[PDB]
C-alpha cells in the first residue's frame, strides 16, 4: 500500500522527520514545487498534522509583485530497496458473569517496497525569502478566507520534493485472520437459556501493484508567517512562522 | 462484482478517501469530466453519502456566462492487480425455553480484480474557480429545484476521474452456505407437541465477467457553495461548501 | 539506516567528538562549506545539541564588508569499512496483585556500513578569523532575529566537511520481535472475572539501500561569539564563543 | 580504532612519554611543524593533559620580529607491526534484601595496528631558542586572550612529528557482550509482588579501516614560558616553562 510504503521509506532515510510521506497516489499528482499547502495544528503530537493542498500557487497569490524565477537543482540519492514482513497477533479474552468472550486476531503484512533511483528537486531558499520579506502577497483573496477563519491551520509552501525515475514495485501481501467467539448463559426465572455465537473471518489481499515514474514520494514545506495586519515572511525556523493576528 | 472491485482498489491506493468508487457499470457511462453530481448529507458517518448524478453539466447550468474551456491532463498510474480471498463464517445458536434454534452460515468470496494501466484525467482547478467566483451560474433553473428543497443534499461537480485502458478481469467466486435448524417442543394441555424445522441452503455463484476499456473506476468531486441569495463558489476546502440559505 | 551509519563511523574515527554525524540524507545536501548553522544549548550533556541550518551563508550575512575568498584544501583518509551486528533482548515481567504482566522484546540489528574513499574539505581557519575580528557582520538582519530571541541557541559556521567519492553501501537488517502478555484476574463481588490479553508482534525490515557519491558524512563547525552590542569574533576555543548580551 | 592504535604504538616505542599520540584522524591534518598547541594543566596525573591546537602558527604570533627559517631533518625508524588481542570480562553480582542483581559483561578487542616506514621530522631546537630569547613575540593579540584567562592552560609549540609514508592498516575487531539480570521481590502489605527484568545485549563491530600516508602518528611539543610582563622563552626543561604572571 502506497501510504505504508513511503512512511517506512522516510522513516529509514529521513531521521529528522522534516520530510512528509505522500499519503496516496491521488496526492502524488497534486504536489508540485512551490505550490501552497496548509497544515492543521489543531491535532496534538499524538497525530500527524492534517495537510491539505490549495489549487493555487505562489504566483497565484502574490498579485502585489512579480514572480521570482525558481532555482531548481536536481540531486539523486537513496535509490533504496525495502522489504517489510510484519506479523501482528492480538487475542482478547474477557469473561464477566453470564457473558464469556474469546477473541483472536492474527494479521500478517508483507509489504515489499522496491524503488529506483530517487531524485530530489529543491528550490532556492534565498529566492523564497527575497519576495516574502517585501510587500509581495496581497492581504485579501477570494480564496484562503476559510484558512484565516480557523487560525489553527496555517498556509505553507512546498520547497523540497523527492521524485522517482523508474517504475517502482510495491508488492503488498495482507493476510488478516480474525476469530470471534461468544458463549452466553443466562439464569432466567423459569427459563433456562443458552446462547452461543461464533464468528470466524479470514481475509486475504494478495495485491501486487506497480508505481509509475515521476510520482511524488516525499515533500518538505517551510511555513508562512501570517499576520492579519498584512506582514508576511517565509521563515524556516520555529521563531515566527505559526501565524499571528 | 464491480462494486467490491473498485471499493477494494480505492482502499489500497486512495488512503485519504478523496476519490469515490463507482458503484456499478450503470454509473460507469454516466460519470464524465465536469458533469454535476449531488451528495445527500442526511446520512451520518456510518454510511457513505448518497451520490446522484444530474443529466445536466456545468455549461447546461451556467447560462449567465460562457463556458471556460477545460484543461484536461492525462496521467497513468497504479496499473495494479488485486486478489481478494475472503472467508466469513458466522454461527448463531439461541435457545429460549420451548424453542431451540441452531444457525450456521458460511460465506466464501474470492474476488480477483485484475486491472490494466489506469489513467487519471483531472481538470484545471483554476479554471474551476475563475467562472465560479463571478456571476456565472443562473439562480433559477427548471431542474435542481428538488435539490434546494432538501437543503441536506448539495450539488457538486466532478473534477478527477480514473479510467482504464485495457480490458479488465473481475473473476468473482461467491460460495454461500447457510444452514438453519429449529427444534420446537411445546408442553400443551392434554396435547403433546413436537415440531422440528430444518433448512439447508447452499448457493454457489461462479461468475467470471470481463470489464471493457474506457470504463470509469473512480471519480473525485469538489462541492459547490450554494447560497439561495445567488452567490456561488466552487471551493475545495471545508470552510464554505456546505450550502447556505 | 543513515543516522546510525555515520554515528558509528564518527565514533570509531573521531575519538574527540569535534565532528558531528549527518542525521539524514535530507541534511546531506544542505551542509556546505562556510554555511551557517545554529546549535541549541538548552539541552544538557544528556542529549546532543540541536543543530539547525540557516539557508543563508557568511556572505549573505556579512553585508558590511566583502567576502574573503576561501582556502579549500582536499584531503582523503579513512576509506573504512564497518560491520555492526547488534543484538538487544529485554524482558520485563511485572506482577502486582490482580494484574500479571509478561513482556519479552528481542531486537536484532545488523547494519553494514561500507564506504569508499572519504575526503575532507577544510577551509582556512585564518581566513575565518580575519574578517570576523573586523566590523564585517551587520548587527541587524531580517533573518536570525528568532536566534537572538532564545539566547540559548547560537550561530555557528561550518568549516570542516567529510565527503565520500564512491557509491556507498548501507545494508541494514532490522529484526524486531516483541511479545506482550497480560493475565488479569479480578475478585469482584458476586462476579467471578477472568481477563487475558496476549499480544505478539514480529516485525522484519530487510532494507539494503545504496548511498550516492558527494554525500556529506560529517561536518565540524566552530562557534560565533555574539554580543548584542555588535562585536563578533569566530573563535575556536571555549573562552568567548557562547554568545553574550 | 585510531586512538588506541597510536596509544599502543607510543607505549612500546616511546618509553619516556615525551611524544603524544594523535587522538583521531581529525587531529591528524591539523598538527604541523611549529604550529602552536595548548595543554590544560588543570587535570592531575590521573588523566592526560587536555591538548588543543590553535589555528595560528609561530609567524602568526611573532609580529615583533621576522620568522626564522626552520631546520627540518627527516629520519625514518620503527616501521613496526602491532597485533593486540585484548579480552576483558567483568561480572558484578549484587544482592541487597529485596533486590537481586546479576550482571555479566564480556568484551573482546582484537586491534591489529600494521604500519609502514614511519618518518620523524624534527625542527632545529637552536632556531627555536634564538627568536624566543629576544623580543620577538607580541604581548597582546586578538586571539590567545582566553588562554591567559585560565592561567592553568599554557601555550606550547610543536617541534617533533612522526609521519607515515605507506598506507597503514588498522583492522579493529570489537565484540561486546553485556548481560544484565535483575530479580526483584517485594513483601508488600496484602499485595504479593514479583518483578523480574532480564537484559541481554550482544554487540559486534567488525571494522577494517585503512589509513592513508602522510598522516600524523605522534607529536612532541616543548612548552612556552609566559610571563604577563612580556618576557617569553621556549625552554625544554622543567625549570621555567609553566607560565607566570
Amino acid at each position: 500500500m502506497f501510504a505504508k510504503a513511503t512512511r517506512n521509506f522516510l522513516r529509514e532515510v529521513d531521521a529528522d522527520g522534516d520530510l512528509i510521506a505522500v499519503s496516496n497516489l491521488n496526492d502524488s499528482d497534486k504536489l508540485q514545487l512551490l505550490s501552497l499547502v496548509t497544515k492543521k495544528k489543531r491535532f496534538w503530537c499524538w497525530q500527524r498534522p492534517k495537510y491539505q493542498f490549495l489549487s493555487l500557487t505562489l504566483g497565484d497569490v502574490l498579485i502585489e509583485d512579480q514572480f521570482p524565477s525558481p532555482v531548481v537543482v536536481e540531486s539523486d540519492f537513496v535509490k533504496y530497496e525495502g522489504k517489510f514482513a510484519n506479523h501482528v497477533s492480538g487475542t482478547l479474552e474477557t469473561a464477566l458473569g453470564k457473558v464469556k468472550l474469546n477473541l483472536g486476531g492474527s494479521s500478517r503484512v508483507e509489504s515489499q517496497s522496491s524503488f529506483g533511483t530517487l531524485r530530489k528537486q529543491e528550490v532556492d531558499l534565498q529566492q523564497l525569502i527575497r519576495d516574502s520579506a517585501e510587500r509581495t502577497i496581497n492581504l485579501r483573496n477570494p480564496v484562503l478566507q476559510q484558512v484565516l477563519e480557523g487560525r489553527n491551520e496555517v498556509l505553507c509552501v512546498l520547497t523540497q520534493k523527492i521524485t522517482t525515475m523508474q517504475k517502482c514495485v510495491i508488492s503488498e501481501h495482507m493476510q488478516v485472520e480474525e476469530k470471534c467467539g461468544g458463549i452466553v448463559g443466562i439464569q432466567t426465572k423459569t427459563v433456562q437459556v443458552s446462547a452461543t455465537e461464533d464468528g470466524n473471518v479470514t481475509k486475504d489481499s494478495n495485491v501486487v501493484l506497480e508505481i509509475p515514474a515521476a510520482t511524488t514520494i516525499a515533500y518538505g514545506v517551510i511555513e508562512l508567517y501570517v499576520k492579519l495586519d498584512g506582514q508576511f515572511e517565509f521563515c524556516l525556523l520555529r521563531g515566527k512562522q505559526g501565524g499571528f493576528e
